[PDB]
């Protein structure tokens, strides 16, 4: 197994109300877990626990190896679009090209005279919300890691573009990788190996899309 939570309860503030309550799941190596639930349900907090920023007050957690995290808040640092995606990782042309293709960024980049050397975050280009989101996703996917934590990475994208990038990037390009995707969309839950729906910190549902269909 690659990631396990067993009877996990946790608090952001001692004496407070629990942000996660008796959470249980298991992800095998290479599987996809979809994490869903309304605002404040605890989805980002669950990712923070995997990254060691929140410790459990009850229960056990298993995870090993390097993590790549994509925040639900897209961000850019001053530098080229290539520098933002590589972000200090060693460069490889094939790997880089495959990521920008999977994130539909080749279309955006081809329109600039400077191509991948277009400068972001320095007052020149003003990126759209969807461009910043796809760049942030590409940055997280380019990093080599054992576990990918993709926190609602499809911000500002229309539903067809989100569907296409879910398929090209999360399902195809990342097919061999252990993935946790915070998402609410039906196709993503249907394609996931497991689904965890959180509600006010509790497990609203844990299982497969097919199991939920049969209910
Ligand atoms: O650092 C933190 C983070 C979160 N919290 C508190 O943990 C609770 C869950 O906060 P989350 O940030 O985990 O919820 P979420 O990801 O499911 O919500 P969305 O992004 O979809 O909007 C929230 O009630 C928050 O106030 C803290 O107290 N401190
Ligand atoms: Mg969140």
């Amino acid at each position: 197994t690659e990631v396990v939570m067993e009877n996990v309860t946790a608090f952001w503030e001692e004496g407070g109300t629990p942000v996660l309550k008796d959470i249980n799941f298991k992800i095998e190596r290479g599987q996809l877990l979809a994490v869903a639930g309304s605002t404040g349900a605890g989805k980002t907090s669950l990712l923070m626990m995997i990254m060691g920023e929140l410790e459990p007050s009850e229960g056990k957690i298993k995870h090993s190896g390097r993590i790549s995290f994509c925040s639900q808040f897209s961000w850019i640092m001053p530098g080229t679009i290539k520098e933002n995606i590589i972000f200090g990782v060693s460069y490889d042309e094939y790997r880089y090209r495959s990521v920008i293709k999977a994130c539909q960024l080749e279309e955006d980049i081809s329109k600039f005279a400077e191509k991948d050397n277009i400068v972001l975050g320095e007052g020149g280009i003003t990126l759209s919300g969807g461009q910043r989101a796809r760049i942030s996703l590409a940055r997280a996917v380019y990093k080599d890691a054992d576990l990918y934590l993709l926190d609602s990475p499809f911000g500002y994208l229309d539903v067809l573009t989100e569907k296409e990038i879910f398929e090209s990037c999360v399902c195809k390009l990342m097919a061999n990788k252990t993935r946790i995707l915070v998402t609410s969309k039906m196709e993503h839950l249907k394609k996931a190996d497991k689904i965890l729906i959180l509600h006010e910190g509790s497990s609203y549902f844990y299982g497969t899309f097919s199991e939920l269909q049969n209910l």
